[PDB]
């Protein structure tokens, strides 16, 4: 499934964005996704949140988080805020911010999340914000995402690419709910050893990687729309 | 000549050993070459089929140069071992252009401090001189052509890459070690004693050259 010289290379190569000032190269929108959690009672697992943008060929994976909880919808849209403008502010050639939030059962939480982070982020700083919108009931756009046929795409597509060399993280890689407990890459990879194709082994945070990555293409770009 | 992806590659992509603890497809040989005078020194090991630089000198030349000289790759040695205890055999090839005698000194030197601080094998490239008998150091000659050709091919494919943690006593603070070396890189064709180093020492990783290395 997953390669061993993948993983070991996902790893200790890790790129130094810092080390250069030469941008010419790399994407200037940064690509995020959360799929906010609230199932029904129960305690369960958290909220994964994923920053990504291109480098040349390649994906760079510029923040993590995979956030547990009083507003569920506050601390959940601070937390993907406060990730995205440590990146912001790590990496300046970063001008665009496309967001994609999971509203696959509860949609409307979804709504005000989105409306939450946008607002969150532009407090802090200028910035141009699209979110990904979809059709719902009179035809009205909605600032979430719907995730059906596609999670088969996408996860087929990043094992093809994690192979590859194609995903790689960051060395000033931004974590606030992890890099206090682990290394956020090798929580990370501890999940995509439990990757399969398509019963608790969280595997919340990964997805939100595949999501991320996946949204990248131009294929989903005239949805992403001012919010 | 170096392309420019490659140079920024080598800038913004460093090996950082730390965060894996398996380790079976390192190489646990350091490859060491120093040519006496700069005198440059360069470490370097495998990862697969790539390279790695773990470590650079470029130490300037009262008196006894060759106790100076020792001491100096010999102390980046120790240090890159001391961080990457996977490593467990040193291969070291001194060059000896004209003085035969004092390369055969230094690496003796060499040998003893590094052997006196911690337990290792270590190995010299050996040539036969004039009587035929072995001795340690190397003599460039015509090789040289080659393996710079070798080094431009595999820098440019991305399969010679810094370590994160890389060493250097004498570059190291008021200077980086990769942006130095980076200049030194962008300025040749067919000072550069630093790059030769590395150039030789990434060239002396080859199965081929094995055999020319023994315990001294
Ligand atoms: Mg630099
Ligand atoms: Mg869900
Ligand atoms: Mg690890």
């Amino acid at each position: 499934l997953i390669t061993d010289q993948s993983r070991e290379e996902f790893d200790i190569l890790r790129y130094s964005t810092l080390n250069t000032n030469a941008y010419d190269y790399f994407g200037k929108t940064l690509y995020v996704y959360l799929d906010p959690a609230f199932t029904t009672n129960r305690k369960a697992s958290g909220t994964g949140v994923a920053a990504v943008g291109a480098y040349r060929h390649q994906f760079l994976i510029y923040g993590l988080e995979h956030f547990f909880l009083e507003s569920s919808e506050v601390a959940i849209a601070e937390c993907a805020a406060h990730m995205i403008i440590s990146v912001l502010s790590l990496h300046p050639y970063l001008d665009e911010l496309r967001i994609a939030v999971e509203g696959n059962t509860n949609q409307a939480a979804a709504v005000r999340i989105a409306c939450l982070i946008r607002q969150s982020v532009q407090s802090s700083t200028l910035i141009r914000v699209l979110f990904y919108h979809t059709p719902d009931q009179n035809h009205i756009e909605q600032p979430f995402y719907l995730m059906g046929r596609d999670k088969a795409l996408a996860v087929e597509q990043f094992i093809s690419r994690f192979n590859s060399g194609y995903i790689k993280a960051s060395q000033e890689l931004v974590s606030y709910t992890i890099k206090l407990s682990h290394d956020p890459i090798e929580y990370l990879l501890e999940q995509i050893q439990n990757l399969h194709r398509v019963n608790r082994i969280s595997d919340d945070l990964i997805i939100a990687v595949i999501m991320a990555t996946y949204l990248c293409d131009d294929i989903h770009a005239i949805r992403f729309r001012v919010s």
